[PDB]
């Protein structure tokens, strides 16, 4: 899948922009870190209301994630 | 409550849909995914992973992007 791994990157990107761990961003989005660690490896599909717990977690705002989502797939 | 979210991408696949003429039946049929499922979606009872957004937008026929730049517009005119 093309689409999750841009997700899963731009996911990654802002975890690590933030200093968070993947268990900081798994307490936050309350998910259990296995499956975070899974997102980011690019190993786990993803659902879209898995994604915007995700994006709470990160406190990340859903229009920057999607023009974030965008520039990422424009790349290619 | 209901997902934003959610609800946000369900309204999009409706949105698109019409604009390309088809019926849920059509999607369904060019998604390769059930008829069924399709309803749900845009009554916003059902989830829906990446991978099946993917085939729903290759049923579509639109770019990953363009889907994209609709939903920012749709969560932008949202209060
Ligand atoms: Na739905």
């Amino acid at each position: 899948s093309f689409l999750l791994s841009k997700v899963s990157f731009v996911i990654k990107k802002i975890r690590l922009e933030k200093g968070m761990t993947q268990e900081d961003l798994a307490y936050k989005s309350n998910l259990d870190r296995t499956f975070i660690s899974g997102i980011e490896r690019n190993s786990r599909n993803l659902t879209i209301k898995s994604l915007e717990l995700i994006m709470k977690g990160l406190e990340v705002s859903d229009v920057v994630f999607f023009e974030m989502l965008i520039k990422e797939i424009l790349k290619h």
